[PDB]
């Protein structure tokens, strides 16, 4: 999550209580139907950095990471297909529009993620887009497990 | 739940995201299959006070609340019958053994609940015994809804 203190938006991590709650939620029936709303509530206000921490937390469930990974690449490829990258201009020292991999938090830092989410000039809610990609992945975990 | 810092055992509330997760879980299929797994998992480590915080969140489902009330009542009564307590509640100074409603958090404080759970000479798992009564209620709500 993110918090504003003196014209400065800053990262605050998910508390251990919450990460711990999510792990429990997941291990309870092993991707039971409950993980989907559970995840939507526990990831409210999150940056991609924070969602990747949530997933790292259950990473010993390799079979679900793989289902989730597959959809992330599926949705990130689609994203790139629907967000070309325009032929400049873009000024050295100025932050790129995000690609499907910046949204997933693979090629971007938490700080860049906060800059897209809260910039006044067409923010891009990268954390909320990513959550949509994970949800679909979670829904598949539930149907294939 | 309970944090152990400084040889003194202290209440740590459920994180707000945990509580919202509970609600989403409940309101997802209106007391659907998930609430029981969801309950078990998110209620881990709680005092009855916390279990009651969870319940106050979904308090506007009076119908399920009522089903839960019957159960707590059935169970709190059999607790009292199976722990006679002699004529006539003397008492003393040292904290009373829990009655059916100290377990339900009605006639007790979190400090008192933490006191039963952690005292070294015969602890009493009040949070968990109470979890057990809320699951039977929830199991009933799923059957009844």
């Amino acid at each position: 999550p993110v918090q504003h203190v003196g014209g400065t938006y800053t990262h605050i991590p998910l508390s251990p209580r919450t990460l711990n709650a999510w792990v429990k939620l997941v291990e309870e029936k092993k991707f039971g139907a409950e993980v989907v709303p559970g995840f939507q509530a526990l990831s409210e206000g999150c940056t991609p950095y924070d969602i990747n921490q949530m997933l790292n937390c259950v990473g010993d469930h390799q079979a679900a990471m793989q289902i989730i990974r597959e959809i992330i690449n599926e949705e990130a490829a689609e994203w790139d297909v629907q967000h070309p990258i325009p032929a400049g201009p873009l000024p050295a020292g100025q932050l790129r529009e995000p690609r499907g991999s910046d949204i997933a938090g693979t090629t971007s830092t938490v700080e860049e993620q906060i800059q897209w989410m809260f910039r006044p000039q067409n923010p891009v809610p990268v954390g909320n887009i990513y959550r949509r990609w994970i949800q679909i992945g979670l829904q598949k975990c539930v149907r294939m497990y």
